[PDB]
């Protein structure tokens, strides 16, 4: 990590690993395991100077390549140099006791895919969620791409999976999370591993990625939010949805959808990248939904 010493920039700014604040070691202390591993080797921790600071722990194993080393290190680097409240934080690294921390942000809520399978309406639990906290989750993450897109950064890889929750209740706020791939990019894995269900079609023709590439993966997370943490396109394989989307082929509605949210999707998903809505008009337009009540009014159907 010293030997090559990688340099990040962000918003006109250079940053490198002798930015990162570095955390004692001694005065960190993991509690629990964390989730399914599905941001990797996550522990709920505690950092004390008491009223000791939560956090999330992400591990790097020692067992790793000089390359996984390189990959944690600009992980860390890109999420402590975002500066917005639906993006998650960093609280600082530990680097220089093995096995290397990151520090971050405890979202007690959980992923955003696993919180909306868990938390479905069903008999016991009737109104376990209801249409304006789907609402609400998908203003803060728009509201998260909006600041990304006002910074230049395209995250690519915008999906439920990648978005974390600060608490299960009400008052939680959904937050981005996961720059795996934005990380990976900045630093270039392989073919069936890329998130196909979320990517546009000039993505494959082309290659080109800009921020209406990660519009049209918000209008995929729509879909995911408002089916309730549904794998999109159900049924269809990866090369499948390849060919139905450059096809012109685009998901039905989620059960229940109103016809405004699913509007927002399918402007999401324009074909043409010009014809799709910047984060600023899909923030307008998600407020409009929350201002109706024949769309806030709507029950979620139950499981
Ligand atoms: C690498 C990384 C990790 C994190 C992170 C992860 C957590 N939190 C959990 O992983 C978690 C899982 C499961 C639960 C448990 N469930 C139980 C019931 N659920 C309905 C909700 C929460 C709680 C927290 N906070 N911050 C953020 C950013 C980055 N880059």
């Amino acid at each position: 990590m010293t030997d090559y010493n990688p340099n990040y920039s962000f918003a006109g700014k250079t940053s490198s690993i002798s930015d990162l604040k570095e955390v004692p070691r001694k005065n960190i202390t993991l509690i629990r395991g964390l989730g399914h591993g599905a941001f990797g080797e996550v522990y709920e921790g505690q950092v004390s100077g008491p009223s000791p600071l939560q956090v999330a722990v992400k591990t790097l194993p020692e067992v790793c390549s000089e390359q996984d080393e390189l990959d944690f290190l600009m992980e860390a680097l890109i999420i402590s140099k975002f500066n917005h409240q639906n993006i998650v934080r960093c609280i600082g690294v530990s680097l220089q006791s093995l096995p290397r921390f990151i520090l971050l942000e405890l979202m007690a809520g959980g992923d955003l895919k696993s919180f909306l399978r868990e938390t479905r309406p069903r008999p016991s639990q009737p109104s376990s969620l209801a249409m304006l906290d789907l609402l609400h989750v998908a203003r803060d993450i728009a509201c998260g791409c909006q600041y990304l897109e006002e910074n230049h950064f395209i995250h690519r890889d915008i999906a439920a999976r990648n978005c974390l929750l600060t608490c299960p209740g009400p008052g939680r706020v959904a937050k981005i999370g996961d720059f795996g791939m934005a990380r990976d990019i900045y630093r270039a894995g392989g073919c069936a591993m890329l998130p196909v269900k979320w990517m546009p079609p000039e993505a494959f023709m082309e290659g080109i990625f800009t921020s209406k590439t990660d519009t049209w993966s918000f209008g995929v997370l729509l879909w995911e939010i408002f089916s309730l943490g549904y794998m999109p396109y159900p049924s269809k394989s990866n090369q499948e949805v390849l060919e139905f989307v450059t096809s012109g082929g685009r998901m039905d509605p989620p059960k229940n959808c109103p016809g405004p949210v699913y509007r927002i999707m399918t402007q999401c998903w324009q074909h043409q990248p010009e014809d799709r809505p910047n984060f600023a008009i899909i923030l307008e337009r998600i407020e409009y939904c929350t201002q109706d009540p024949d769309v806030i009014n709507t029950a979620l159907p139950i499981e």
